Formats: structure tokens, C-alpha cells, sequence
């Protein structure tokens, strides 16, 4: 049998896959009568269950890694509470999904890495599948003692969408530094105990930016992961841009060139840093290393921000107005989550070159 | 200066502004004061005009490929008269459109092919803005005596889209084959002068269906082609099969099990003829000519049927309710004019084949 064609009619599968999803997606999204949130729970339960069980059958039939393996481990752990306080508060679908997240950390840790190089159309089928079902899940998570299971839910909410981003994924000076450690908990205690953000963000965008430069002056896989987790990120800087802008044009002092500043520093920080982290990988080396070390302690101080829960955009009522509250809402949930993927790229790679 | 920044940052380029695109386009669907449509029709003028200017430093510097071209001016000429009905129903827009047309024409027709060849980063980022230009006129399409300009607009839209879809594309038995080609053109008579779209759809695609299976039986970048404009029909099939199915559920005749057949069949269709041309890429040669002819020959009809109008899609009554108008007749809008682009690269690979 030509095996070619398993390439083939496993992707035709697998993007079928992803249109019957975005069918029941649409038909959910209209709100429509025929369709309802239980029909796509079902289907998506359906998926997993196939998944689950291929991954029986594989059993049967068989008679830089370090950063990845704990960051899947983790994110585990907390879409796997998550779905601990979902069971707790009541239906079948939160068990279904802790059965394929323990499945998927499993078979990851031990299979995915040689054992699968050993393939014929079975496999092929296989990962096609399990890319979709998972990308599928991404989808789903982005659009959808109170207190205690909403507190939960929502400080767990950016780590379980991350999970499927990564799963998704793999399937398929110094002293500026340090203090940045410290003034990333004193601004989200003190947040938490607005402004304060766009003022340290821009703050910390222009010197990462100024960083990068001089690093750049002085000189195929991460490049286009660096580029897929950027694009959260820009959409959502472009969407503050446009935003702002467009209200600027009437008399606003809305804006106070502090959401336009940031947003496009955010765009040019990611710009400028993407080509120093690609082009890394005799006095000039001591600043080289200084630059390597300024710019970590950076990013770990803006991942550590979001990651506990500071996050003050879903409060603009600029953007909401301008965009619609869904829209706003779904756009900030796809460029967290993802952004706090690309951070703890960037901290390993940089780390990785020094 | 190295040469693979000028991908990476180019790259960068090009996706900030497809998402720059995207936030205009955000803030205008949800129909906001702060964004008019004037606004996106300004923004891709200045696109446009940035391109021409392009054009002409490009010049000023320089001191199946025939069915390609030609469906490429035949294309042009539609949107080209498109912007003639335009200017005379009064913009700026449809001017700057009608340059940018003649230009990409003239462009494609005498450089493309190899002057372009001896580069460096000027035409890197050059390349990289024409797709994104024309790969956001797609988008803008899509969402977008007065009954004569109304019906020529109407005839003229899907070409329109097309045209840009064509453009991004570059930049970036035989008893029932003639029976059928009269059948046709019969059958779109005979719809302007429903029910009938479906069964011939119905019995074309089934027989389309054991060709193809026969063929295989029997037994990169055209491949790749065929699945990207594969999916628009794809995406409007599950449409269609999630509505009915959702429909089914209760007790309602509208499906009458026509239009679930009609959709998967389609889809199957689709799937199994990928598979035998890319494949085809003593006694059997002549049932294999003969396949490539009955093929080819139906193909013709399934792409003349929507060129010239009988379209019966945008009147149904379920998945409107189903889905939305603005979403079922976005969706009718996306899969449409890629439909007649797949429909006449399958009928020139097929003749290539033969
Ligand atoms: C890298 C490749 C394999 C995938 C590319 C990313 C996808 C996961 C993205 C691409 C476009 C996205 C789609 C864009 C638009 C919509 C329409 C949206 O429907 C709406 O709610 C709009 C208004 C309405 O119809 O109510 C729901 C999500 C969905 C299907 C999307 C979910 C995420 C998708 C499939
Ligand atoms: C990588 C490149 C080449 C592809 C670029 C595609 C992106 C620009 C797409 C992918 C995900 C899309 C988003 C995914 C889903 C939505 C859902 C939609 O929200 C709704 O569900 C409608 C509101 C409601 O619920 O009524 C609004 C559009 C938005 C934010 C989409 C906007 C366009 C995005 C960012
Ligand atoms: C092959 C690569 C380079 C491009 C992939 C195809 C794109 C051209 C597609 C991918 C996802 C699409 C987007 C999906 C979702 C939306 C949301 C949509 O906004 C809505 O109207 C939804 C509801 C609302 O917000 O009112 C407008 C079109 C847009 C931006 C899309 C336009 C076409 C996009 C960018
Ligand atoms: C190639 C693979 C890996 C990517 C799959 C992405 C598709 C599933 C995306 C690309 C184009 C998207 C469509 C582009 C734009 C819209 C606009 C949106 O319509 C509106 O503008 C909102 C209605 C209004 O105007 O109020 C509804 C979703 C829809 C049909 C999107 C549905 C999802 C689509 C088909
Ligand atoms: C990885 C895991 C083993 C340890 C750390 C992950 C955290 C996201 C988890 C671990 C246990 C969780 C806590 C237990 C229950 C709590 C209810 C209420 O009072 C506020 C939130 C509340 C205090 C939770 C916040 C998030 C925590 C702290
Ligand atoms: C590798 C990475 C994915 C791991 C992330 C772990 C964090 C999400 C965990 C670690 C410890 C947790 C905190 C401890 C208890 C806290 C008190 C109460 O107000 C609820 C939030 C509260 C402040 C928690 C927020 C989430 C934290 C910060
Ligand atoms: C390529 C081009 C040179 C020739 C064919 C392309 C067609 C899509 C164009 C050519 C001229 C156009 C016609 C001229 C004006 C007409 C107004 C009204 O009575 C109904 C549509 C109307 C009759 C148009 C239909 C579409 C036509 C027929
Ligand atoms: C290569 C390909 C992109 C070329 C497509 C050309 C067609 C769109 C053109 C060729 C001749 C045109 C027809 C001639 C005049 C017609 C009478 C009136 O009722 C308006 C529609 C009317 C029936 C036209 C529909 C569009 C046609 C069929």
C-alpha cells in the first residue's frame, strides 16, 4: 500500500475533523434552537473517548525537553483540578476529560518521544486525530461556596487553555533583572492590595526593546513556534491600537498616549526580540552575556504578571465599547493564554544561549 | 547582511498586518460608532497604493502555466468591469482597485515568472505585502436603473472574489461526460425558467463518486492546492449536515434525507478524487482514459452550474435559521468562489493527466 496516501487522506480526515467542530461551533455561537452547549460537550466527549481508545488499541498492538516535559507535567496538574472542582461542583464531560489529560501526560512522557518512530498509517491516523481533538479543545475553552468554585475556576482558567495550546504544540543588566523579580509580585500585590501595569509594561517594554537592539547591533522549529505564540499578542495589541486611534480621532483623553505607546512597544519588543533569540542560535561577549541575563530576569517578571492573576484588560471599557464585550473577552483569552506559552519559550531559549 | 532575517522580519511584517486588517475589520462587525466602513475601505487603499508605489521603484530599479494566465486575465477582466459598474454608479476605492488590477495583471503576466528571480530584501517584503494585500481584499469581499447595476454586481461577485483568492494562490464514459455538459446548461434554464439542483447534484456527485473509487481500484503543490480550495466546499457541506441532522432530531420533513446525502457525498466525492489525481500524478489503460474523460467532463458541469447563476443555496430557509443569515451566507460566500477555482484546477489536472 503506497503510504503517501495516508498523509493525504489522514489530513483530509483531520480537517474535517476541525470543520465539523467549527459547523457545531457556528451553529452554537447563533444561539440558535437546534443547537445547544450540551451537543458540542457530547461531541467533543465522543472525540476524546476515540482517543482514549486508540490509545488502548496501541497498547495492546505493542504485546530543551526538560522545560517542555515539566511545563506539560504542570499545566496537567491544573486542567486536572480544574476539572476536580468541575466534578465537585455537581456532569460527564469533566471525566472524561481528566481521563484524557492523564492519558495524554502518560503516553507523552512515554511513548511520543521513539516509540511512535516506528509508524505505518495507524499512527498517522492517530496524531491527526489527537492534534484536532486537542486544537479542538483550544476552541472550546476560549469561548466558554460560589465564590470559592468561581475564584478556582478563574485563577485556573488561562493554565488549562494553555495546556491545550502546548499539547497541541507538541503533537503536532543582571541587577535590573533581579530587581524586576521583586517589582513584578510588589506591582501585582499592590494591584491586588490599574495604571501601575501600563506604567511598569511600558516601562519594561522600552528597556527589553533598547536590550535586544544593542544585542542585535553588537552581532527553524523555535523561530516559527516564537512567531505562532507572537500572534496572540498582536492581534490583541492591534485591537488596543485600532481602539485607540479610532477614539482619538473625537476629542478623548481616554487614551493618554499610554495604550497606544504600550501596544506598539509590545509589538516592536516581539519584533526585536524574535531576530536577537534566531540570530543567537572577545570583549563583546561580557555584554552579550549581560544581555542574555537582563533580558530573562525580564520575561519571567512579565510572565509572572499575568500568571497570577493581575491582568487588568478585561476592564477597559475603551476596547469593550469598541469592540463588544464577547469579542474583547475572546480576544484577551486567546492572547493570554498564549502569551504566557511564548514568555516561558523566550526564558528557556535565552537561557539555552546563555 | 544576513539574508534569512529578511524572511523572519518580512514575515513579522506580513502577519502584522493581515492583523491589522483583522482589527479593523473586528471593530466594524460589531458595527461600532468609532469605525465606519469608509475606514477599511481608506486603509486597503493605502495598501493598495503602497503596492503600486512598489510596483514602480521596482521598475524604475530594472533600468498549466497557460491556464493559469489565462483564467488569471479572465479573472481581471470581471473585476475589472466590476469596478467599471462601480465608478459609474457614481468612490476612491474602486480607482485605486482598477490600477492595482491592471497592475497585478501586467506584473504577473511579464515578471513574476523569472525576472524576479535575482533578489534580495526589496522584493521579499514586496512579495509578502501583495499576498496580504490581496489575501485581505478576500477578506473584505467576502463580508461585503438600480437593477441593472444590482444584477450585473450580482453575476459579477463571485469572480470578483475569486479573482483575489487566484491572485493570492500565484503569489504566495464520455457518452455521459457530453450528456451532462448539455444537462447543464438544461438544468440552469430550467431553474431560472430547486428541487432539481439537488437530484442532479445528488446523482453527479455519486456517480463522480464510483469513477474516481474505480480509478483507485484500478491503481507537491498541486496537492497541497486541491485541499486548501477542497475546504470551502468542505466547510459548507458540515454546514449543511449539522443543520440537518440538528433538524432531524425533531420531527420535520425538510431534509427528506436529500440534502444530508447531497452534502456527504460531496465531501466523499471530494476525498476520493484528491486521492486518484494525485495518484495519476495494458487492457486498463483505456478504462483509465476513459475514467479522466467521464471525469473531467463532469467537472466542467458542477463549475458551470454555479458560474452562471443557478446558485440555489442563498434561499434555504434552514440553515439560516440554523445559522444566521450574515453566517450561512458568509459561509455560501467563502465556499462558492473557491468551489470554482477547485472545479477548474481539477478539470486542468485531470486533461494533463489524459
Ligand atoms: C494552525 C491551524 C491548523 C489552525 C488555525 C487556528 C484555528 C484554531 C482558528 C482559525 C480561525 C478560527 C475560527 C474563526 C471564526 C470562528 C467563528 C466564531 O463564530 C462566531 O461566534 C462569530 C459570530 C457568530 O457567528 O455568532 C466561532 C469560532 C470560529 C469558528 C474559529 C475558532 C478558531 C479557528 C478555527
Ligand atoms: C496565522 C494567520 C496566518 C491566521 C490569522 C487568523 C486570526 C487573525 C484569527 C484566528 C483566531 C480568530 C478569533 C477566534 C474567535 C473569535 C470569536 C468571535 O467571538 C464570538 O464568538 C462572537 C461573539 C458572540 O459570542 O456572540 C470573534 C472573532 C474571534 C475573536 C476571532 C478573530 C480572528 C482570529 C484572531
Ligand atoms: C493561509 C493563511 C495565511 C490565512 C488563513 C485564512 C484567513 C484569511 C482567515 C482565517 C481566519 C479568518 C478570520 C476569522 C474570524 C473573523 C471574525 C469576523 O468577525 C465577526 O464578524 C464575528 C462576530 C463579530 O465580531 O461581529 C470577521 C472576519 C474574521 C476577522 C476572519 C477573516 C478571514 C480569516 C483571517
Ligand atoms: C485551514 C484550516 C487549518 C483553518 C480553518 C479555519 C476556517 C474553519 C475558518 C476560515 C474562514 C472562517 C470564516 C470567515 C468569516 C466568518 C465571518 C462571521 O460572519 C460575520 O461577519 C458575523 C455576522 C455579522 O456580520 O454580524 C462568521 C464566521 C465566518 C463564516 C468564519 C468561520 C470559520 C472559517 C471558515
Ligand atoms: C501544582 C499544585 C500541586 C500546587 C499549586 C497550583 C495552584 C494553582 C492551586 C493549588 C491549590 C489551589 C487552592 C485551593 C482552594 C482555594 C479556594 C479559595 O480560598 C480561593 C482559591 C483557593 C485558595 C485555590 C487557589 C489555586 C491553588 C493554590
Ligand atoms: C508552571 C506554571 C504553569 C505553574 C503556575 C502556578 C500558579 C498558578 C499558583 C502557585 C501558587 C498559587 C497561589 C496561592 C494561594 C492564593 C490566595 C487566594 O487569593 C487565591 C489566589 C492565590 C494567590 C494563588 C494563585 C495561583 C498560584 C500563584
Ligand atoms: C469577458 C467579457 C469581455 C465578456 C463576458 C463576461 C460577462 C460576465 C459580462 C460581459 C458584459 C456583461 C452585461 C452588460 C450589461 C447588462 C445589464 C442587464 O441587462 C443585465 C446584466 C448585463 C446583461 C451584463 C451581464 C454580464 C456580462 C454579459
Ligand atoms: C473563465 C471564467 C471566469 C469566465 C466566466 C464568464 C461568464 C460569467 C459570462 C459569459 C456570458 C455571460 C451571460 C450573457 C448575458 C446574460 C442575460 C441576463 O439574464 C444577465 C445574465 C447573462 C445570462 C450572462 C451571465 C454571465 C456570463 C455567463
Amino acid at each position: 500500500y503506497p503510504q503517501k496516501n495516508a498523509e493525504l487522506l489522514s489530513a483530509q480526515y483531520g480537517t474535517n475533523l476541525l470543520l465539523l467542530g467549527v459547523s457545531v461551533m457556528l451553529a452554537l455561537a447563533a444561539q440558535s434552537g437546534p443547537v445547544k452547549e450540551e451537543h458540542l460537550l457530547s461531541f467533543i466527549t465522543v472525540l476524546m473517548l476515540v482517543q482514549l481508545v486508540w490509545m488502548l488499541c496501541y497498547m495492546i498492538r505493542r504485546e530543551g525537553a526538560s522545560w517542555i516535559r515539566g511545563g506539560l507535567t504542570m499545566l496537567a496538574l491544573l486542567s486536572l483540578i480544574m476539572d476536580a472542582f468541575r466534578i465537585g461542583y455537581f456532569g460527564v464531560y469533566p471525566i472524561v476529560h481528566a481521563l484524557h489529560t492523564i492519558s495524554q501526560v502518560h503516553f507523552l512522557w512515554f511513548h511520543i518521544k521513539d516509540v511512535i518512530k516506528k509508524y505505518e498509517t495507524f499512527e498517522r491516523f492517530g496524531v491527526i486525530h489527537a492534534v484536532f481533538t486537542n486544537l479542538l479543545l483550544w476552541c472550546n475553552g476560549v469561548m466558554s461556596v460560589c465564590s470559592m468554585f468561581s475564584t478556582s475556576l478563574y485563577y485556573l482558567y488561562p493554565f488549562n487553555i494553555e495546556y491545550h495550546i502546548f499539547v497541541s504544540a507538541m503533537l503536532f543588566g543582571p541587577l535590573g533583572g533581579l530587581v524586576a523579580l521583586a517589582s513584578s509580585v510588589s506591582v501585582l500585590v499592590v494591584y491586588l492590595i490599574v495604571s501601575m501595569f501600563y506604567y511598569y509594561g511600558v516601562a519594561m517594554m522600552a528597556c527589553m526593546c533598547v536590550g535586544s537592539g544593542t544585542g542585535l547591533l553588537v552581532y527553524t522549529l523555535d523561530t516559527e513556534l516564537l512567531l505562532a505564540s507572537s500572534l496572540g499578542s498582536w492581534l490583541m495589541s492591534w485591537c488596543s491600537v485600532v481602539a485607540s486611534v479610532a477614539e482619538a480621532g473625537q476629542k478623548s483623553p481616554s487614551f493618554s498616549w499610554t495604550s497606544l505607546t504600550y501596544s506598539l512597544l509590545l509589538v516592536l519588543e516581539k519584533c526585536i526580540q524574535n531576530l536577537f533569540i534566531v540570530e543567537s542560535l572577545g570583549r563583546k561577549r561580557q555584554i552579550l552575556k549581560n544581555i542574555c541575563m537582563f533580558l530573562f530576569m525580564c520575561n519571567i517578571s512579565l510572565w509572572i504578571l499575568p500568571a497570577f492573576g493581575c491582568r487588568p484588560q478585561y476592564d477597559n471599557p475603551l476596547e469593550n465599547e469598541t469592540f463588544g464585550t464577547s469579542v474583547w473577552t475572546t480576544v484577551l483569552n486567546v492572547a493570554i493564554p498564549l502569551n504566557l506559552f511564548y514568555r516561558m519559550h523566550s526564558v528557556a531559549s535565552l537561557f539555552e544561549v546563555f
